């Protein structure tokens, strides 16, 4: 199967080794995240003729450790979260793409509501938006949209590896983090192409190293842009209805993205490669 993939930069461990402070349960947690993601077929699920094994690199922090993990995946140390948090805030509160980002959030949040018939009032819409802003101000876990905003802060696409559901013996709850986050409100010419790649499991974010890095230096690795069933990964908040679009289904049909359009967005913001692979 010819499937779309993309190269990404592995964490520079040389910086990591210098400043590691006790997180004794690191190996135990990392191992459980690896097994969970591999068994569910979300990580290292493919095989190709031309081999790598990605391993979750856990980190300490508050909540799901999104910013600590992002900092780890970007620079090899996690204490850059503070600068990320303020930048994430300023982009939402005073950013020039604020209105457009808000439209993207409300539109997707509206669609997810339609599946459960929970229609929110206008006052409730404005309340939920300020709760999003408050979560980024400077404890409580960041949400899906904050990952989308983080991509804009970095001006770099973000790929999150995760299961789709929380399961008991049999899904009972959804996991919204898995997929592709593109910096769509930043012109592609002003963005980096190589994605920040993170994993999510047991309510925690983590960076991703490769097994080969334990043996010697390895810079690049491969991450798939489809799931293990060869379906393109979800593009988070990829739909922006116009400023003239009124919230009050021919109209709804026009804004929804086709597979061709999704591929075009990926080509615009990522260096997509195609290799023959198959699932395990």
């Amino acid at each position: 199967m010819e499937m779309p993939i993309c190269a990404f930069q592995l964490p520079d461990l040389t910086v990591y080794n210098e400043d590691f402070r006790s997180f004794i349960e690191r190996d135990l947690i990392e191992q459980s995240m690896l097994v969970a993601l591999e068994q569910a077929g979300r990580l290292n699920w493919w095989v190709s003729v031309d081999s790598q094994r990605l391993l979750p690199l856990a980190t300490t922090g508050d909540g799901n450790c999104l910013l600590h993990a992002a900092s780890l995946g970007m620079w090899g140390f996690h204490d850059r979260d503070l600068m990320l948090r303020k930048a994430l805030y300023a982009l939402m509160e005073k950013g020039v793409e604020k209105e457009a980002l808000k439209r993207r959030w409300r539109w997707q949040q509206t669609q997810q509501n339609k599946e459960s018939g929970l229609v929110y009032t206008e006052d409730e819409w404005q309340k939920e938006w300020n709760e999003l802003i408050k979560l980024a101000s400077s404890y409580e876990s960041l949400e899906e949209f904050h990952v989308f905003v983080l991509a804009h802060v970095l001006r770099r696409p973000i790929v999150v590896v995760a299961d789709t559901m929380l399961r008991d013996s049999e899904a009972f709850a959804p996991i919204p983090f898995g997929g592709i986050y593109l910096p769509l409100e930043v012109p592609a010419s002003q963005c980096h192409r190589s994605p920040l790649v993170l994993a999510y499991d047991q309510a925690h974010f983590s960076a991703l190293v490769s097994m080969e890095q334990k043996e010697n230096t390895k810079e690049q690795a491969v991450i798939p842009l489809t799931d293990s069933e060869y379906k393109l990964l979800p593009l988070h908040f990829a739909v922006d209805p116009g400023k003239g679009w009124e919230w009050g289904n021919v109209r709804l049909a026009s804004v929804i993205l086709s597979l061709e359009v999704k591929l075009h967005l990926l080509h615009s913001y990522m260096n997509v490669k195609w290799i023959p692979l198959s699932s395990k």
